[PDB]
């Protein structure tokens, strides 16, 4: 069902120094699900509990995003794909995930999982993806109503718009979901990021770390990278496409859905689908694993 309430109850672990948040429950093979910008765990809440009893149910909260640590100190050049990643390979590593690892994803999230699947390709056991990265982008990818935002955001004026107005949680977030938001849910996305300035970092400088027309060069190598492997990886897929969906539209789904043993169905939602369709969402993922896992 929908609901405003989290799943399961955060927990914290040092990593590099810095304590970060997660949510980490059941037993056996790890269910393992990333969000990306500008949400947390908190965006898997309506669609885990699906998952109830088939795996270790896992959702960690990115550096400076959830209940996780800010980086101190923070400016423009911290939070990068690579910094991020840094955190995240080890916090994963903390979680003592084994080799039978199934990953569901979204956003930055996907940027960060293929890559750590191309990575560690022989714990992955399957990949379940939404709303997703699937290849280095280019600004014809955007949707007109959000390109020239996304534009802006890569631009002097990104400082103004998101660390200073929030734009990002405020505009971009509820702009590309398609049911109103309850008060309760937008406090729960608002809460890592109440306070104007460096508490809002996380949400610019992801916009800034897109592979987009070739910059930066680094995170465009990465996707192109583990574009070409799941183009001919026979780990089993799961694409949940979204209408009238938002990134994972045109050239990058035509792309995505050449990837071998890949199952595909359709929900409602722009980019946030989670927040639109989390039992179509849920149940597919479910069914998924049972046939992963029989
Ligand atoms: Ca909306
Ligand atoms: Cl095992
Ligand atoms: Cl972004």
């Amino acid at each position: 069902s929908l609901g405003a309430k989290p799943f399961g109850e955060k927990k914290f672990i040092e990593i590099k120094g810095r304590r970060m948040a997660y949510i980490d429950e059941g037993t056996g093979d790890p269910i393992l699900f990333q969000h990306g910008n500008p949400t947390s765990s908190y965006l898997w809440r309506n669609i885990m509990p699906h998952c109830a009893g088939l795996g270790r149910l896992i959702a960690c909260d990115l550096i400076g995003m959830g209940d996780s640590d800010k980086l101190d100190p923070s400016g423009p050049e911290r939070y990068t794909y690579a910094e991020h990643r840094d955190y995240l390979d080890a916090l994963w590593e903390a979680l003592d995930l084994g080799d039978r690892v199934v990953l569901v994803v979204h956003d930055w999230g996907s940027v960060l999982g293929f890559d750590w699947a191309r990575r560690h390709r022989e714990r992955v056991q399957g990949i379940a993806y939404m709303e997703a990265v699937t290849m280095p982008l280019e600004w014809a990818d955007f949707p007109e109503q959000d390109r020239d935002l996304f534009q802006a955001f890569r631009s002097q004026a990104g400082e103004e718009l998101v660390l200073q107005d929030n734009v990002f949680v405020e505009q971009v977030l509820p702009g590309l979901i398609l049911r109103p938001l309850s008060e309760a849910e937008m406090a729960a996305y608002r809460e890592p990021f109440l306070a104007a300035g460096e508490a809002r970092r996380p949400t610019l400088s992801w916009p800034r770390q897109i592979p987009i027309a070739g910059t930066p060069a680094d995170v465009v190598a990465i996707a192109r990278d583990y574009a070409g492997w799941l183009s001919e990886s026979p780990i089993p897929k799961l694409f949940i496409n979204a209408e009238p969906g938002a990134l994972t539209t045109g050239r990058i789904r035509d792309f995505c859905r050449t990837w071998p043993n890949q199952t595909e169905i359709t929900v409602a939602g722009a980019h946030f689908i989670q927040e639109d369709s989390p039992d179509e969402i849920g149940a597919a993922i479910a069914a998924f694993v049972r046939r992963l896992r029989p």
